[PDB]
């Protein structure tokens, strides 16, 4: 109980500084002779695609997490874990995971707390433990 806080706060910017608003320029035809990447291949002679390189996906003594992780909360919903501790409202350990879709219900926030920059609807508190890897369920089908 007594690795807190060091320094003062996390002085780590990102990088581009200036913008302060929203918007979308862009309103002309054909600028920059600028071409894209091809993630497709011939297939001519019949057969698509390799797979081969599976994965054996270990279970272990899942009782923790780190930030910066796809985790899939309740064993469906992907998201990237911001938080991962204790909160300013419930006693207990939490995990501010930011999900893909509009199908969360805080915004990373509690009772003016920002535990976590989101998206609205995404920013989530849940228990790690809940979190899983992947999606994964029965054999039905």
């Amino acid at each position: 109980g007594s690795s807190g806080s060091s320094g003062m706060s996390m002085l780590k910017p990102s990088g581009l500084k200036a913008p302060t608003k929203i918007l979308k320029p862009g309103s002309t035809a054909l600028k920059t002779p600028t071409a894209v990447v091809a993630p497709v291949e011939k297939t001519i002679s019949s057969e698509k695609a390799s797979s081969t390189p599976s994965s054996e996906t270990q279970e272990e003594f899942v009782d923790d997490f780190r930030v910066g992780e796809r985790v899939w909360v309740n064993g469906n919903k992907p998201g990237f874990i911001q938080f991962l501790g204790e909160t300013q409202f419930a006693p207990g350990q939490w995990a501010g995971i930011v999900l893909d879709e509009p199908i969360g219900k805080n915004d990373g926030s509690v009772a003016g707390v920002r535990y976590f920059q989101c998206e609205p609807l995404k920013g989530i508190f849940t228990r790690p433990s809940k979190l899983t890897r992947k999606v994964s369920g029965p054999s039905s089908g």
